[PDB]
């Protein structure tokens, strides 16, 4: 986050990238 370019470009990346799969949640270890 710079000003405001940088700042919403990264949100949108940082939201796509915590998706990614999404398997409803990425938790992962649901029943490990």
């Amino acid at each position: 986050c710079s000003n405001l370019s940088t700042c919403v470009l990264g949100k949108l990346s940082q939201e796509l990238h915590k998706l990614q799969t999404y398997p409803r949640t990425d938790v992962g270890a649901g029943t490990p």
